[PDB]
């Protein structure tokens, strides 16, 4: 198990534009295209991201490519963020993966605001962090995925994804 597999689980794979949990235009492996209500707009955004006139459909590889770039940007965003980096560097490998998933899902800024959990995670206070992570809108909107991620963060194992 690794970050790629983990996120492929949580996000799924879709070759046609779809709408996410929040009602947004997304494609592939959770590649958000836009917050706008316009399908054309999403289309514009898709064609620019892919380099061709997609008509709203992409191939598997194309999807994998965007995914690769999304994961890469997620790590990098972590590493460039003053509040995130220290926590991450302090964690073991499985737990890092949890932080990456979340960042990928809610953006850096958003995760960067979980002050309190960030601190608890940095102190290796697993259970507390976990309880704290659960007091969030994140958790109330997508609890099944949130539960998987939190378990991972808490235990440092992949049990939630096996
Ligand atoms: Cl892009
Ligand atoms: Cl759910
Ligand atoms: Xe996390
Ligand atoms: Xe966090």
């Amino acid at each position: 198990m690794n970050i790629f597999e983990m996120l492929r689980i949580d996000e799924g794979l879709r070759l046609k534009i779809y709408k996410d949990t929040e009602g947004y235009y997304t494609i592939g492996i959770g590649h958000l295209l836009t917050k706008s209500p316009s399908l054309n707009a999403a289309k514009s955004e898709l064609d620019k991201a892919i380099g061709r006139n997609t008509n709203g459909v992409i191939t598997k590889d194309e999807a994998e490519k965007l995914f690769n770039q999304d994961v890469d940007a997620a790590v990098r965003g972590i590493l460039r963020n003053a509040k995130l980096k220290p926590v991450y560097d302090s964690l073991d490998a499985v737990r890092r993966a949890a932080l990456i998933n979340m960042v990928f899902q809610m953006g850096e800024t958003g995760v960067a605001g979980f002050t309190n959990s960030l601190r608890m995670l940095q102190q290796k206070r697993w259970d507390e962090a976990a309880v704290n992570l659960a007091k969030s809108r994140w958790y109330n909107q997508t609890p099944n995925r949130a539960k998987r991620v939190i378990t991972t963060a808490r235990t440092g194992t992949w049990d939630a994804y096996k």
